[PDB]
């Protein structure tokens, strides 16, 4: 698709068999989702946002579908104001910025 | 142009007579820049992102140039860790996400 930016670029994602809404954020290096259960072991990561730093749980090699496009990558879980899809998965689905 | 998302999508902006580097952020509601002087009236604002909120000054009807494309809009100025161009100016230069 081509998505304009007059409204928030909110899309539907599917992870762990569940649908969620998430924001396509090209200012984000990483993908961060609100609290949820995922399989496997996790590693610690401290990430910084506009308000400061948070601790999150890092899960690697997680399947996730974004607007129907299949990706498999790193997902961070923790106290975020909204689910954000960052460049690590934007690049997997072939996203670019055009103007 | 077409901008790849393998790296952070940084561009040069011209604003208030100054040249600055800033991140094109499709998930950002607002444009927020590190401390700098701008002309005219302002009002304070709290803005939230990962890690919580910071207090900024809001200046409206500010001219800006982004990769050679002129626009005008609201610019927020405060202790942001990094300069972000949000959707309020990205729309004006005809920036879309495509995949
Ligand atoms: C390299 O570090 C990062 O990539 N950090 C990201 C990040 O915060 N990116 N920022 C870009 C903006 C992300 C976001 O768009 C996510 C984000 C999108 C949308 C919401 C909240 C957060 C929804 C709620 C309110 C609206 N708030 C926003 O739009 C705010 C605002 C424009 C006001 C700063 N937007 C954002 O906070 C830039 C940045 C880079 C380095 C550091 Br240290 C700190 C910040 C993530 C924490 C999301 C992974
Ligand atoms: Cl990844
Ligand atoms: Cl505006
Ligand atoms: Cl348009």
């Amino acid at each position: 698709p081509q998505i304009t930016l007059w409204q928030r670029p909110l899309v539907t994602i599917k992870i762990g068999g569940q649908l969620k809404e998430a924001l396509l954020d090209t200012g984000a290096d990483d993908t961060v989702l609100e609290e949820m259960s995922l399989p496997g072991r996790w590693k610690p990561k401290m990430i910084g946002g506009i308000g400061g730093f948070i601790k999150v749980r890092q899960y690697d090699q997680i399947p996730i579908e974004i607007c129907g496009h299949k990706a498999i990558g790193t997902v961070l879980v923790g106290p975020t104001p909204t689910n954000v899809i960052g460049r690590n998965l934007l690049t997997q689905i072939g996203c670019t910025l055009n103007f």
